[PDB]
Formats: structure tokens, C-alpha cells, sequence
């Protein structure tokens, strides 16, 4: 069932009612954001994985820019986007909301999110690597976007972006930290302390501890990643 | 009063009470968003004009990155990024929703904002013109990102991006495409024919009118602005 869906696949059917479906990718740091938000609601949901390097024709019609993550609920309607996917759960379901209520404080999470935008375009351009000369310069601009992130966390005098206690701003942007030690760029936080601290915190949340990939699966579907191959979204059953 | 300030203006004092202040430039379009919604819900608020060109050192106490438009309320509260700040607007404000309050619908205009993501950089960089060779091609990338707005419209089968009425994500795209006729772009739209319907259905709106600025105006403003003459923000009084 965990296994992804490519191309020749039958077109799922029809979702049930009181469920949502989730169109993922089981490596994917954009659907871990979702994932993140279904587990942290305690949300009944199905999981679907695609094959991102050989897409169904089907999930053309699910997002138009065959994107993961897409939800999918029982009327059939379609929401993608990561940020957007996780604010709609938030307000579809019930429970503690993890974005907070008050206009001003849900905006400075939303201002934080847009503070952290160049990270993972940084992160997808690192795991294509090019040559070595181009590495310590990559990593510079590790240091300066996570640097924004430190006077954040410095300025607020919080453990977490919206706090002392989890909310959204830290799913949304925890997925790229994640996979920070399987790209071996644990230097890159050497001169953030209250980013490291941050980062520490994180990874003994309940619902980030559930969620957590080992070193070796990360690894194993980097390894196949850059060999193009269409197993890579299939590493480790 | 709406003469810009520039580098060694004194730093503004505080917001009175009952009142929002807006730091803008008349001829910015990602500030004009925050403008259409402070006229459209009726909002009492005063205006500061930023010289884009030679910006105060305070205002990057406002705004660390220096850009309009920037939210001040009384309480010191500071709020940027324009979709954030016509969001915090329409959430601390009564009176009429600009947003939907359906989660899936105030997704779908999000889904829309997304889609049109491109259009922005796109008018920056065809602004600033370098030869002819490019303009052609320019273009092509206008014809792209408009029937991405087209299939939208053809698909809702509404006069709106929101509706049979105008709503939020109409007035966040509007300021683009108010400046077409201006940059000389309407042939972009000949083959977006519900585009161009949407575009006068805008220009009937009252408050899009009241906000219309003269194609005099927008010439003067760029003209100065490819002479970079820091009097580019404050051209017609
Ligand atoms: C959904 C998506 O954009 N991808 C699957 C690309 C991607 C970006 N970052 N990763 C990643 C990075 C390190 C380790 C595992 C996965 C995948
Ligand atoms: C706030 C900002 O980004 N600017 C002032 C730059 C800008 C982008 N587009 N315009 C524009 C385009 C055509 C006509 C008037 C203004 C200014």
C-alpha cells in the first residue's frame, strides 16, 4: 500500500467520507510539512505516494504542476501547496489550532515563513552537487539564511518561532533541518546557537519524533536520487 | 504630507489610537494590495510615503528588508509582506470578509495567488529594458502566465477569481495588470478573452477606481525611475 504510483497506474477512487487523502512522497520535505499537520490534529486520513521521477497521468488532474503534497477530501476537492494544505487542516478540522488565532501573531509566522523562502531551493540545488569549489560557497548561504532565522529566535527570546510552546511556523519549517546531518551540513548551525537549541527541542515533539527517517533511508534514496533512478521514492519498502 | 522621505528624514512618531499607518510608495503595485484593502473595508489609517530610491534609516526598523508596504498600529505591532499585510487587514477589521471564511475557498484564492507568483518579476524586469531582441520573448512569458489566470476563469465559469463578485484575490492581482496599458503590454491578453473582461469588470469596481492612477502619472513616475532620479516616488505632487 506505501508503495508510490507512477506512470500506467489506475486512477484512484473516490475518497471516503471522513477521511482526506494525501497525495505525497514519503522523502519529500514539502509533503513532511502535511504529514506533520495530520499527525500533530490526529486527522483520519489515506496516504498515497507518487513516483516523482515517473508520474502518473492521473495526478496531472489532482495538481495541474504535478507537485506533491495534494489533499483530497470526500466532495473531491483538490487544495496543494504545502503552507496552503497545512492552514486549510488547521481550519477544516477540529482541535488546538496550530496557527494561532490573533491577526497579529498569525501574521508574524506567516512573515518568519516568508524569512525562511531561499532555504529550500538552497537545499535542492546541495543534493545535486556540481564540484567541490561550489560547496563552501553553498554553504555560505546556509549561514547567511539561517543567520535571519537566529535574530528571529534572539529577538522573540522564545524556545520556538511562535513561542515557548510548538505551533505551525515550527512544522513548516522543520523538514529542511531534518535532513540538515544526512547532508552533512551540521557546520552550517555552528554559529546559531538558539537555531541548535531549536533543532534539539524539535526532535523530541511527539508528533516530529513519529515522523522521523533514519540516516540510512535518507541516504539510500539520496544515493538513488542522484543516479535518476525510479526506485529512489521506493527506498526502504 | 504625501511628499516621500528619503535619508535623513526625522523617524515618525507613534500611531494614535483608532488609527493603522501604511509606509507606501503611490506608484508601487505590492503596496497598492495593502491600499485597496484599507479603502475597500473602510479603514481609517494615514499614509507615509518611503523614497524607494533614498530610503530613511529608520524605515529599516520598520521593515529589516526596506521594502513597502509596511502595517504600524498603535501598539507599536509591525506587519509586512503585502499579501500578509491585506490578510492582518481584513482578520483585525469588521465589516465585509475580503477572504472567504470556507476553508476551501479562501484556499483557492491562495491556489490562485500562487499560480500568478511569476507575473510580478516578470513586470520588474520589463521595466528596467535592456533591447528590442528581449521584449519579444518577454512577452511570451506574459502570454504564459495569463492563460494560466485564463484556464482559472474558464474553469470557474465566474466574472471573478473569487466569485460573481470581487473578493481578496481579485484586488491582490489587479495592480499588474492595471499598469499593462502604461508598459504597453495589451496584446499579452489578446488571447485571454475572460482576462479581459475581468480587467474592465475591475476598472467598474469603486474601489479600483478611486485608486486609478492617470497613464500620465505612470509615465512620469517611469521615466524617472530608468534615470534612477530619486524624485521618480514623487512625481505629480
Ligand atoms: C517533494 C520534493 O520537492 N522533493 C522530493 C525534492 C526534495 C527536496 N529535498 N529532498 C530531500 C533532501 C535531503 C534528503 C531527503 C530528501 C527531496
Ligand atoms: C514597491 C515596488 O516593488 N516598486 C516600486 C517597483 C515597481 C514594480 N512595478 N512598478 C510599476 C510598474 C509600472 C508602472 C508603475 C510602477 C514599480
Amino acid at each position: 500500500s506505501a508503495r508510490s504510483l507512477g506512470k500506467g497506474s489506475a486512477p484512484p477512487g473516490p475518497v471516503p467520507e471522513g477521511s482526506i487523502r494525501i497525495y505525497s512522497m514519503r522523502f519529500c520535505p514539502f509533503a513532511e510539512r502535511t504529514r506533520l499537520v495530520l499527525k500533530a490534529k490526529g486527522i483520519r486520513h489515506e496516504v498515497i505516494n507518487i513516483n516523482l521521477k515517473n508520474k502518473p497521468e492521473w495526478f496531472f488532474k489532482k495538481n495541474p504542476f504535478g507537485l506533491v503534497p495534494v489533499l483530497e477530501n470526500s466532495q473531491g476537492q483538490l487544495i496543494y501547496e504545502s503552507a496552503i494544505t497545512c492552514e486549510y487542516l488547521d481550519e477544516a478540522y477540529p482541535g488546538k489550532k496550530l496557527l494561532p488565532d490573533d491577526p497579529y501573531e498569525k501574521a508574524c509566522q506567516k512573515m518568519i515563513l516568508e524569512l525562511f523562502s531561499k532555504v529550500p531551493s538552497l537545499v535542492g540545488s546541495f543534493i545535486r552537487s556540481q564540484n567541490k569549489e561550489d560547496y563552501a560557497g553553498l554553504k555560505e548561504e546556509f549561514r547567511k539564511e539561517f543567520t535571519k532565522l537566529e535574530e528571529v529566535l534572539t529577538n522573540k527570546k522564545t524556545t520556538f518561532f511562535g513561542g515557548n510552546s510548538i505551533s505551525m511556523i515550527d512544522y513548516l519549517i522543520w523538514p529542511w533541518f531534518e535532513r540538515l546531518e544526512a547532508m552533512k551540513l551540521n557546520e552550517c548551525v555552528d554559529h546559531t546557537p538558539k537555531l541548535k537549541l531549536w533543532m534539539a527541542a524539535m526532535k523530541e515533539d511527539p508528533t516530529v519524533s513519529a515522523l522521523l527517517t533514519s540516516e540510512k533511508d535518507w541516504q539510500g534514496f539520496l544515493e538513488l536520487y542522484l543516479q535518476n533512478s525510479p526506485e529512489a521514492c521506493d527506498y526502504g519498502l
